[PDB]
């Protein structure tokens, strides 16, 4: 039984300062007053370094020798582009990279860029550029010669897993190419040929008897905290689904971030069979989202460990740990605690597709499992009751990655 960490959406705010002026605590809060800010963060702000540093040392205390770490990006604060130039973006990525290397010096890391890990934000090109080149240098100790060259061209690559994993591979995607807000890829059907490449990698995995973990930042499908919000342009969403439907047999897991909340996505084939599951891990940043329509969209800082079978990559469980930020900010040292273990929360034997399908059916039919899922969705920040509209937004998002079936579900 192996273990790996999945961390995402650290979002450092470099200028976080405990101040008596509520409007000069953190630029990531915009114009919002930040009253009595604490040293470990505030729900209106992106992460101070002290929170990020806390999260990495909490990982080391919980499991200092993971088989590997998945890191799915988004390192910089939610501020205007004019406040955050290219040099600062790269310095922030480098600082976080060095922290991970310092705390886990012997651990392989599989790292993807998030949509904020660029200047201007979200404008990821389908060709080489200074950011891809420089990040490739930062992550070179983690990259094969082949992955190094591929990262410079498109910030995507695939790597063998280390022993003792029998026949495993991690595929690292740049799904920021597919974000609707990315004008660099408008009018391109296969930017960087990433979909063609991905299919070839997965065909190779089948030929070679390997199983694959796919990771990336921006997920396909919709955002469970609202209605009708998808990140991918529709054509890219369709193409991603087509890849999963063709190659699901070799995909043992999908691991994404970007939402900052805790959820999962089911994939089905045209016979209704469940064929894959994507796990959306919460963020370390607690930052209350500015997305229109979302009310009180903050979360507690979260980190996640997966348990897996090294021989098959079958996912046996996940444990999510969290920092109760409200409590931590009256304390001398933040102390992270277990939030939940998946098998216990949903009374399923493992984290397989069949088990996650059962979890979904219980979320959709049992009030107390729905509420349990909903509390964990914000990393136990919000304990209010998830009513009917909330229920339908979450169930439809978990169940339907496709645009058209999601929309029909929302008629419910
Ligand atoms: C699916 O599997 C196939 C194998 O069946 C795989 O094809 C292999 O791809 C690798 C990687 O591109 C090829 O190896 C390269 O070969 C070329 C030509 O000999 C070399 O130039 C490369 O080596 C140099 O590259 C750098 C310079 O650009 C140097 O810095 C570096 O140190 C090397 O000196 C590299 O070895 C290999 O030839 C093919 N094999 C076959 C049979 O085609 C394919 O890539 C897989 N598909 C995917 C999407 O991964
Ligand atoms: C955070 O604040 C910096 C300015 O802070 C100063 O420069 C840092 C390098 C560091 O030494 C601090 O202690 C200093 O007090 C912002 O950077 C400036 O942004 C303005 C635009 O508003 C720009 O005109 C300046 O050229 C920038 N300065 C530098 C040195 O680049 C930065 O934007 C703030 N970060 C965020 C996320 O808002
Ligand atoms: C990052 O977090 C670590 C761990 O909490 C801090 O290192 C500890 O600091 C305390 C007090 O200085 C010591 O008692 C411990 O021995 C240190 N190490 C460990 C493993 O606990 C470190 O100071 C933090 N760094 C920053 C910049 O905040
Ligand atoms: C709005 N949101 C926070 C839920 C998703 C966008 O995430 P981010 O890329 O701005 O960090
Ligand atoms: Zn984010
Ligand atoms: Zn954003
Ligand atoms: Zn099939
Ligand atoms: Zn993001
Ligand atoms: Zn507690």
């Amino acid at each position: 039984l192996g273990r790996f960490w999945h961390i995402s959406d650290l979002h450092l705010d470099p200028n976080y300062t405990v101040s008596k002026d509520p409007l000069q605590v953190c630029p990531s809060a915009g114009s919002q007053p930040v009253l009595n800010a604490g040293p470990w963060g505030d729900y209106l702000c992106d992460s101070p370094w002290a929170l990020i540093n806390s999260s990495l040392y909490a990982m080391k205390e919980i499991e200092p020798k993971p088989d590997f770490i998945l890191w799915t990006g988004d390192d910089t604060p939610h501020v205007p582009n004019e406040s955050l130039g290219e040099a600062a973006v790269l310095a922030i990525v480098e600082r976080l990279t060095n922290l991970i290397k310092e705390v886990f010096p012997d651990t392989k890391v599989y790292a993807a860029l998030g949509n904020h890990d660029f200047h201007p934000k979200n404008q990821f090109p389908a060709q080489s550029n200074r950011i891809y080149n420089q990040v490739a240098e930062l992550w070179r100790p983690w990259l094969s010669n082949e992955s190094y060259a591929l990262f410079k061209r498109g910030a995507f690559y695939s790597e063998k897993l280390p022993g003792p994993s029998r026949a495993g591979r991690v595929v690292v995607l740049n799904t920021n190419l597919y974000y609707s807000n990315n004008e660099q890829t408008a009018g391109m059907a296969d930017p960087g040929e990433q979909f063609r490449w991905l299919g070839d990698v997965l065909s190779n995995a089948s030929r070679d008897g390997e199983m694959v973990y796919v990771i990336g930042h921006v997920p396909p499908g919709f955002f469970e905290k609202t209605q009708n919000k998808a990140w991918f342009r529709e054509s890219f969403n369709e193409e991603y689904l087509k890849v999963i439907q063709k190659h699901h047999r070799v995909i043992a897991g999908q691991f994404f971030g970007h939402h900052h909340t805790d959820s999962f996505r089911m994939f089905y084939d045209n016979t209704g069979a469940p064929i894959n599951v994507m796990f959306l891990t919460p963020g370390v940043t607690p930052w209350k989202t500015t997305l229109p329509g979302v009310v009180d969209g903050a979360n507690n800082p979260g980190i996640r460990i997966f348990e897996y079978d090294r021989a098959t990559l079958n996912l046996k469980d996940l444990v999510t740990y969290f920092l109760n930020l409200r409590q931590a900010n009256v304390q001398e040292t933040p102390r992270w605690e277990q939030e939940y273990r998946l098998t216990e929360a949903y009374q399923v034997p493992d984290a397989s597709v069949s088990s996650m399908h059962t979890a979904l059916t219980r979320i959709a039919s049992e009030p107390h499992i729905l509420q349990r899922y909903y509390v964990y969705n914000s990393v136990s920040y919000n304990h209010l009751t998830c009513e009917d509209s909330c229920r339908i937004e979450h169930v439809c998002a978990i169940q339907h990655v496709a645009f058209n079936t999601y929309a029909t579900c929302l008629h419910g």
